[PDB]
């Protein structure tokens, strides 16, 4: 399992990423620096760093051995965990602007006590300690402009889905008629897809050199489409996963969020199937949780996902047929046998 | 007055700097683009635009007039807005942190009825700005990655200040003993000093061909003394300044703030004074400002700024005799005549 056997070393070069950030000069600024400390422990471990293992993995399989010496490794660990640095920032933001209580299982960062609205900093500083790494570890290397430049617009692309998403579904407005399927592939196109599968892959690519602007645009295709149906089948899960299988329990339907099922739930009405999920879709009640799981049910919308599985898988395999080359087929497959669930 | 000279054609050019990050090949995205539209007009509009407009008086200054043309102004412009945007970043998301209802004398972006915490997304869009600008307009330019590191560092440095602030003074936990003047020194230092100071003037030595480590070093050891003095007046004329004059209303005491006065004052007390200081600052009641202010006043605390401001000019004068080439000496100059108030 190569994201297994590169775990081990990644999770411990943490040890360094923090002891670095954090190494003395300037007594002065001693009690923000301890915060900061503070802050990547609490934020930046916990989760399963699959957007970060993905650097290294696709390094390595992206660079002939020969060159791949301990400085190499030093460089694809840290900038590894620079994606999970993104990460961090965009979750302990997120959870600010959604009211959210929990993540990973435990109280989100800003409703730790002593934090509140001081987390609007903390998750700036996070991000900037994405460019301190990369300027530590990289930038002799000619690849350096190319890996910020690539951190930059992923951030950009993020912020303007979740401006997307926030548009899309207000908290406390809730209206259905704006959960559109083309809006739907957006929001999951910006938010997640370009920064949780093209982005790492792509650090990898520049790292071994890879900067071919054809090479990118052919990677890209593969991996967004990857993304969209990642999150489709989250979406799914979270509510016709057994939660032993998945790890969270699917609040989608209370959070009045735009899932693909209540999307494709949209499609597929008579026009009194519609009153129905006004009537029951974003309520704190239980009962009414119910009758949309029974409505979406009664529309075989499994039979829907599951037709939607299959047409996806062949897409993507076509995809990695006519596109992979000349990037091994495997750095994709890789991801995609380790992150479907 | 060259600073009056220059503000025509640098707002104006704000039109085009928003035509350029809403300018339409993707129309999926058109909604959150709007909105991006939206943030600008009523963030980065309304200032005094001190900071933006330094970046191009000091630019025609630091260039031979042979070679400054449409396209070098154009340029000169956009990093001024980079600028400004920076601000209008820091400043979106400060307001919710300190829990601000005005700032330009009017409603803090996130009260704005239908925003809330979405201006946390908002501020991060207005960072992003500026990097899309940066390359949008430099990115062939030989200095590009100069501003981006300083773009960034100015970011890092301002996020540190603005941690070391909230530690020092936490709402709702009003506590005087760390209010020392170490403390206030690394606040405006960091918080303010480099980013309104020193990055307008070294944004504009890298565009004119002058990055040595040196010329910059001394840029800075000026700027910062500049950015000190010029907020230790601001904390003064807070209390002590008509506010014909300021334009501001001084809420420093009940809003329980790290200012110059109330550290000078810390230093300047019998036992007994400071249990007047405990009883009184941070309080809504008027009564209770009062008898801070008629404190501040039986201390000379004016004689004791006086006496800094003297200091102060001197020092200064001697800097920019010292260090100031082989800048034009007009540089600094120009920016501290603009700033006194
Ligand atoms: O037990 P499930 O996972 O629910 C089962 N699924 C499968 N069963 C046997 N082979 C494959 S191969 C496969 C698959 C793998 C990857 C992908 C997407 C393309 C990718 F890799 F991104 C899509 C479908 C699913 C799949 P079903 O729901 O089809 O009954
Ligand atoms: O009886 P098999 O079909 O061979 C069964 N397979 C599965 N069973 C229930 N869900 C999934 S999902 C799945 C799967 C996932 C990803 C992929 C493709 C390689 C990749 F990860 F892109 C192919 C198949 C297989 C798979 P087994 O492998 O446990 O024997
Ligand atoms: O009417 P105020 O402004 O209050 C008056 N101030 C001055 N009066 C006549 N010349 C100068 S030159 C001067 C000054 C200018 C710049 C600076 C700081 C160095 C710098 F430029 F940054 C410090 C002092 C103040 C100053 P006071 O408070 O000294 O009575
Ligand atoms: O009677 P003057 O001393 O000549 C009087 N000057 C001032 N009066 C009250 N406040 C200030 S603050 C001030 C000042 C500010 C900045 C500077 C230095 C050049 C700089 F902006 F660094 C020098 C003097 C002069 C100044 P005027 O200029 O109106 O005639």
């Amino acid at each position: 399992d190569v994201y297994a056997q590169e775990k081990q070393d990644f999770v411990q070069h943490f040890s360094q990423i923090v002891r670095v950030l954090t190494e003395m000069g300037h007594p002065e600024i001693g009690d923000a620096i301890a915060r900061l400390k503070e802050v990547l422990e609490y934020n930046a471990i916990g989760g399963k760093y699959n957007r970060g293992l993905t650097v290294v993995v696709a390094f390595r399989e992206l660079v002939e051995p020969r060159k791949q010496d301990a400085d190499s490794l030093q460089r694809a660990w840290t900038v590894g965990w620079c994606v999970e640095l993104l990460q961090a920032f965009f979750l302990v933001a997120d959870d600010i602007m959604d009211s959210s209580l929990t993540r990973r299982g435990q109280i989100c960062w800003y409703q730790k006590p002593g934090v509140g609205l001081d987390a609007i900093n903390d998750a700036n500083l996070l991000e900037a300690c994405i460019y301190r790494l990369l300027k530590l570890y990289c930038r002799e290397q000619p690849y350096y402009l190319n890996l910020i430049e690539l951190f930059l617009q992923s951030s950009y692309q993020t912020e303007i889905g979740q401006t997307l998403d926030l548009l899309t579904a207000p908290q406390g407005n809730v209206d259905l008629v704006r959960f559109t399927e083309k809006r739907y592939k957006s929001i999951v196109k910006y938010k997640t897809a370009f920064y949780s599968f093209y982005l790492p892959i792509a650090a990898a690519m520049y790292m071994a050199g890879i900067d071919g602007e054809k090479e990118h645009a052919n990677a890209k295709k593969i991996l967004l489409e990857m993304g969209e149906f990642f999150q489709i089948q989250d979406d799914y899960l979270d509510l016709f996963g057994d939660p032993s299988v998945t790890g969270k329990i699917g609040t989608d339907i209370q959070d009045n969020k735009c899932s693909w099922l209540v999307v494709q739930c949209l499609q597929r009405a008579t026009p009194e199937q519609y009153q129905i999920l006004k009537e029951n879709y974003g309520q704190k009640e239980a009962e009414k949780v119910a009758r949309v799981k029974a409505l979406y049910e009664e529309l075989d919308l499994p039979a829907v996902f599951l037709q939607y599985e299959e047409d996806s898988y062949s897409h993507i395999m076509a995809l990695i047929e006519q596109y992979a080359a000349p990037l091994p087929p495997a750095v994709f497959l890789g991801l995609a046998r380790k992150i479907y669930k």
